[PDB]
């Protein structure tokens, strides 16, 4: 009668497969604040229409758990996939994260007008690799309009209604959230159990803090407040919450007189993995960057950044990202809606360290930090990940290379067809965070992508080196290498400087130390 004409769905992407395009698509054939939980009325062949929600979710895997939230919001998903270029890295990874939801997959193959599309390739894949069946596949073109009622129906028929009862207490999932300016904190939930009304006294299951929901509804696609929200339905709500860290994406949210047993599974607090220090560049200051922060850190639950000044450098920011994506949104996103120029050091993955006379085992986020007696250094240990890798045949030599170099060691290596290789390696965070994508790509001409997840902390041999400009060290230049990698970072490093360094008066010395030692130099003539 109604939750039995539900269909919650997202859309899995890779890179630029179409993702965005499609759900115009769909929203426009049916028609007539980030977008999000998306709701739409469909009539189908068999008679009756049907409520659809369209849950967006993140690309890149620097919101891998944000996107795992997403999915555990649905019952299906669409998996697109590009005929020119076919199955690659992420396709794969939100392929199985889709399945550990236990998620009804409905491939769709796009791009088909191309001239370069190959769908029998593509087809191919997807049994061999994703061991689907070929012909659950929808070929289709968003650019056009071709497939688009062929996949409503898929969606329809293929993906299972919600199967939560509006009568138990109210279990809603939070899959994302924003700042609303006017509304407040506002968290985009899915609802499992119950229902939620405006008035309603709710409570976030993790805090255990309590609100009054001051509104409730969906993007149809407009912000369109309702009486209320049922189980089995997706939208927002506001309770006058502060900010949106009180409303963590994961997070439960019941009803504060009667609560759910349980919550819903899987909640992880936000986990910053690699910092940076940021410094006010050219004429902006300390005080307009740290107000362009608190200004950001409100649409941000993800952020985190303290005070830390250097020397050289003077007061600036140590700011903490998920990854070097998130970090790069951060830096577009200051420079244009604040306006605000900033610096920003070689990122850094957190280490932790064990000196000698500490029991507690010290986490560096900030390589200054590190232990500068490496005779007190009992170990250290920085982050391992999972790396996997889509390439033509032709480029899995100097990939292999490439990765060996970083220090990356081979698990696993297939055929995704006779021509497509999969890899798999094992290389330090701290060793892809530094020109690994570019130069991946620059080897593989753009066709090699790749996906990672992080797999623990390894014991390893690292060492701090120090720069100094004219016998002059930069605490906030210094950083946490390789012991057998220390050479070449000191020698890359050096020119890095002799380039960056704007030509003055006097000669410009740059020596990279390993303790004392120095292992690198570079210097740059006068002035003229
Ligand atoms: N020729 C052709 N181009 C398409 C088709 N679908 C999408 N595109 C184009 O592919 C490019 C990227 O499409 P998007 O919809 O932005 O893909 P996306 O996954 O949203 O990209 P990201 O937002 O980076 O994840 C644009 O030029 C789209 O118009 C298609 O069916 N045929």
């Amino acid at each position: 009668m109604e939750q039995k004409n539900v269909r919650n769905f997202c859309i899995i992407a890779h890179v630029d497969h179409g993702k965005s395009t499609l759900a115009d698509r769909l929203l426009e054939y049916t028609g007539a604040v980030k977008m999000q939980a998306v709701r739409m009325f469909y009539k189908a062949k068999d008679g009756n229409t049907y409520k659809l929600h369209l849950i967006d979710t993140p690309g890149h895997v620097d919101f891998s758990y944000e996107v795992s939230r997403a999915l555990a919001a649905c019952e299906g998903a669409l998996l697109l996939i590009d005929a020119s270029q076919g199955i690659e890295a992420q396709t794969v990874a939100n392929f199985w994260k889709a399945v550990e939801q236990d998620l009804v997959i409905i491939p769709v193959i796009n791009k088909i007008d191309l001239p370069s599309a190959d769908v029998d390739r593509v087809k191919k894949q997807i049994e061999e690799v994703l061991g689907l069946d070929p012909e659950e596949a929808i070929l289709a073109s968003a650019k056009e309009g071709i497939g688009i009622e062929e996949i409503l129906e898929a969606i329809v028929n293929r993906i299972p209604p919600p199967k939560g009862d509006p009568q138990k207490p109210l279990k809603a999932l939070i899959f994302d959230s924003y700042y609303d300016p006017y509304r407040g904190a506002v968290a985009f939930v899915r609802i499992f159990d119950g229902e939620v009304k405006p008035g309603d006294k709710i409570m976030l299951m993790s805090t255990g803090k309590e609100y009054e929901v001051t509104e409730v509804g969906a993007q149809t696609p407009k912000m369109t407040k309702f009486d209320k929200l049922s189980a089995g339905d997706v939208g927002y709500i506001a309770a006058s919450i502060k900010d949106v860290r009180d409303i963590r994406i994961g997070d439960t949210i019941t009803h504060a007189k009667n609560p759910t047993k349980e919550p819903v599974p899987g909640f992880q607090p936000a986990k910053p993995m690699v910092y940076a220090g940021i410094y006010p560049a050219e004429d902006t200051t300390y005080e307009e960057l740290r107000d362009a922060l608190e200004k950001y850190a409100i649409n941000d639950a993800a952020i985190v950044y303290e005070p830390e000044s250097s020397p050289a450098l003077g007061m600036g920011f140590r700011v903490g990202f998920l990854g070097l994506l998130h970090m790069e949104i951060v830096q577009e996103r200051l420079e244009r809606e604040y306006g605000v120029k900033i610096i920003t050091t070689a990122p850094n993955v957190i280490y932790r360290v064990k000196k000698k006379f500490t029991d507690e085992v010290i986490e560096v986020r900030n390589p200054m930090d590190f232990p500068d007696n490496a005779g007190l250094i009992e170990y250290v240990e920085e982050p391992f990940v999972l790396v996997t890798i889509i390439t033509p045949k032709e480029y899995v030599g100097p990939i292999i290379q490439l990765c060996q170099e970083k220090r990356g060691i081979q698990k696993n290596m297939t055929y995704l067809d006779p021509n497509t290789v999969y890899l798999e390696y094992e290389m330090p965070l701290s060793e892809i965070i530094v020109d690994f994508h570019d130069k991946i790509k620059s080897i593989s001409r753009g066709f090699a992508s790749y996906d990672y997840e992080f797999i623990g902390y390894r014991p390893s041999d690292l060492i701090k080196l120090t720069v100094l400009i004219n016998k002059k060290p930069v605490d906030a230049l210094s950083f946490i290498v390789h012991a057998d990698r220390a050479q070449k970072f000191a020698r890359r490093v050096a020119e890095k400087l002799r380039e960056t360094i704007p030509r003055q008066l006097f000669e410009v010395h740059i020596q990279v130390a390993k303790g004392g030692k120095v292992i690198a130099s570079e210097r740059i003539k006068p002035l003229r």
